[PDB]
RNA sequence: AUCGCUUCUCGGCCUUUUGGCUAAGAUCAAGUGUAGUAUCUGUUUAUCAGUUUAAUAUCUGAU
């Protein structure tokens, strides 16, 4: 059995959050060594190109593949859509604001003047 | 313990949100007494007796 934890911190740079998300997505993927070997026995030495070494024009993908990336796109898009968790419209406390822009400005002022 | 779904709670974003300047740009606010106008609003009580009138009505009188 296995165990780990990862706590959230400051967004410090957009890079940090991006990196966390990449970690998760990367861990998810599971590759088929079948297709890997199939692709391998055709091309051989072309498999291991340096930045500058080797070249074959284009690798054309079966559509079924393309569907995988499209699906992952939609998933990540949703997960990103949920970035900001909204606090429910609570009327219970005292109202001094005149509109929602004013309500939010009063909230930002509450953070900076204690 | 792990995975997923749902419910509530909390933290983080919340710049995504206070058009620029000058001589704070400059200045300041009084009253319903009289009438009338206009608009809505309401209308064109029950007999009978008389007075009256072209006829109504009015007037008078009990309801």
């Amino acid at each position: 059995k296995k165990k780990r934890k990862n706590p959230d911190l400051g967004f410090s740079d957009y890079a940090a959050a991006q990196l966390r998300q990449y970690h998760r997505l990367t861990k998810q993927i599971k590759p088929d060594m079948e297709t890997y070997e199939r692709l391998r026995e055709k091309h051989g030495e072309e498999f291991f190109p340096t930045s500058n070494s080797l070249l074959h024009g284009t690798h054309v993908p079966s559509t079924e593949e393309i569907d995988r990336m499209v699906i992952d796109l939609e998933k990540q898009i949703e997960k990103r859509d949920k970035y900001s968790r909204r606090r429910p419209y609570n009327d219970d406390a005292d109202i001094d604001y005149i509109n929602e822009r004013n309500a939010k400005f009063n909230k930002k002022a509450e953070r900076f003047y204690g």
